[PDB]
């Protein structure tokens, strides 16, 4: 009496199609709002609650919240986190000399694994905790679960569906990010070009 879920499958996809009018009308600018809705709903969930209908709910309610607030700057900071029942937690790259307290975690794609290790082994970040990560105006949500697994929620639109969630171990998560946010690299690329093509920012939130 239950739908297929993350308890038995490592990937679950929405029923809502990639080009459904609700998603097509809302732009890619709605991705950050949808990802904050994903944090809200997934941080409250257990693996067997995460089925295709829950992903559908994230998309629809995420778009509803986005339409209420639109009219663009669509950073996590532009949304009022209490309306998502979320709390922001301090989380940044203290090793980066340009970073300041209160900044998000910012770096190049090469720093992804380090970010995840700091997030998973930090006392200041309880579990479950979500990272909302933006690269080149596209956003994903990564849920760090107390069972050591990671849920990757990706609203980019894949295989004809509006979003999917994948449950990953540490190394598989690293490998999947390389596919979602491919790094730009060519012989002779400067660090200035690397920062311009390959930077991301991430915010940490909890319920």
């Amino acid at each position: 009496e239950e739908q297929d879920s993350l308890a038995a499958f490592s990937r679950i996809e929405a029923n809502i199609t990639q080009y459904d009018p609700l998603l097509d009308n809302a732009g890619k600018s709605a991705c950050t709002c949808i990802c904050l809705k994903a944090a809200e709903m997934l941080l409250e969930a257990s693996p067997d609650q995460v089925n295709a209908g829950l992903i559908d709910d994230i998309l629809v309610e995420g778009v509803a919240d986005y339409n209420r607030f639109k009219v663009e700057h669509t950073s996590v900071e532009n949304y009022e986190l209490n309306t998502f029942e979320l709390k922001r937690l301090e989380f940044r790259d203290v090793d980066n000399p340009f970073s300041a307290e209160g900044n998000p975690y910012a770096g190049t794609l090469d720093s992804f694994a380090k970010m995840m290790e700091k997030a998973s082994d930090s006392k200041d970040l309880p579990k479950p905790v979500a990272l909302v990560m933006t690269k080149s105006n596209m956003t994903i949500t990564i849920v760090i679960r107390p069972d050591g697994k990671y849920w990757l929620f990706d609203p980019h639109g894949t295989n004809g569906k509006g979003a999917y969630i994948e449950s990953c171990n540490t190394d598989e998560l690293i490998k999947k990010i390389k596919e979602i946010f491919p790094k730009t690299s060519y012989p002779g690329m400067t660090e200035d070009e690397n920062l311009g093509f390959n930077s991301f920012e991430a915010y940490a939130v909890r319920r």
